[PDB]
């Protein structure tokens, strides 16, 4: 069996919490992978679950992929459609994600005297790894959301059509674990930091393979990276009214 289970722990401000996500192949060939993705998370005092599917198509030197998602913030009863695109290479992953709401305004879960609903937006994600030393990765994100009063950073400081850029580094001593730090900056001079740790289990790998720095290189190759989780924000950014 092939696929991935990933636990994520993150802190350090507004989106503190944890999550579990699975990538489950249902068709698997050298040239094309079709997969379901499913998971849930408790982050920023909300319980959210996510369900998706996509295809990945491979050439020896690159990969094209698309995916579709439904995101359900159960705490606040907010629903959203997600679409994604992927272009991956050795030591390089690029992704673009659209975020489209499916649920209307209604009494807000966390903010008194407000209504809330998902804010539409997109983001572009880059992840790159040093080929000579692939345990070192960096992380570029640009994200943009729309609405008169959106909470991209927190709900106590609402913002008009906020955008933000994130730079982060991360370290993967053995395939099983990644640690990193993300700095983000936007709109109103808003800043933050996210410290996070991922535990990665690979269904196709023996145990010893997953605790040996030898194999980090290969997780970061294109054929390495075939069962990695889709790269998106699985948290629904909300807007208020
Ligand atoms: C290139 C070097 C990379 C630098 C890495 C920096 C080193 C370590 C970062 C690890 C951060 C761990 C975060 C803890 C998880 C957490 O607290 O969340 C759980 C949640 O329930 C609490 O809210
Ligand atoms: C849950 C989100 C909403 C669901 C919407 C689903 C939308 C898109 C998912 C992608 C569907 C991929 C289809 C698989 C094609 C395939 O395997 O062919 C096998 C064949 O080649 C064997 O010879
Ligand atoms: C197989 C290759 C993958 C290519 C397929 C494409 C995959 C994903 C594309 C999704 C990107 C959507 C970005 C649009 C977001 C947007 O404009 O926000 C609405 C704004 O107007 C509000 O006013
Ligand atoms: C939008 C609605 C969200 C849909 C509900 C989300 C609920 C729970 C998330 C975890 C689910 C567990 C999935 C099963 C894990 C699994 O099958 O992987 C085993 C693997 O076979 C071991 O090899």
């Amino acid at each position: 069996h092939y696929g991935t289970a990933e636990v994520n722990l993150q802190s350090g401000n507004n989106f503190d919490g944890s999550s579990l996500d699975f990538l489950l192949p249902f068709y698997d060939s050298e040239k094309m992978l079709a997969f379901g993705q499913v998971g849930a998370r408790y982050i920023d005092s909300r319980f959210t679950a996510n369900l998706g599917a996509g295809q990945r198509f491979f050439l020896p030197a690159n990969m094209l992929g698309y995916n579709v998602f439904i995101d359900q913030d159960f705490s606040g009863d907010n629903t959203r459609l997600g679409i994604g695109g992927e272009y991956w290479r050795d030591y390089f992953k690029s992704s673009v994600n659209g975020y489209f709401r499916m649920s209307g305004w209604h009494e807000s879960y966390n903010k008194k005297d407000y209504d809330e609903r998902p804010a539409n937006g997109f983001d572009i994600r880059f992840n790159g790894y040093l080929p000579s030393y692939p345990a070192l990765g960096a992380k570029l994100i640009y994200e943009q959301y729309y609405g008169d009063n959106v909470a991209l950073f927190n709900s106590d400081k609402l913002q008009s059509n906020p955008g933000a850029a994130t730079v982060g580094v991360n370290y993967t001593p053995i395939p099983l674990v990644t640690m990193g730090i993300d700095y983000r900056h936007g709109t109103g001079n808003e800043n933050d930091l996210l410290y996070s740790m991922q535990f990665r289990y690979q269904f196709d790998k023996s145990w010893s393979q997953q605790i040996e720095p030898q194999y980090v290189n290969e997780l970061r190759t294109l054929s390495g990276s075939r069962y990695d989780l889709v790269q998106r924000n699985n948290n629904i950014i909300l807007e208020y009214k």
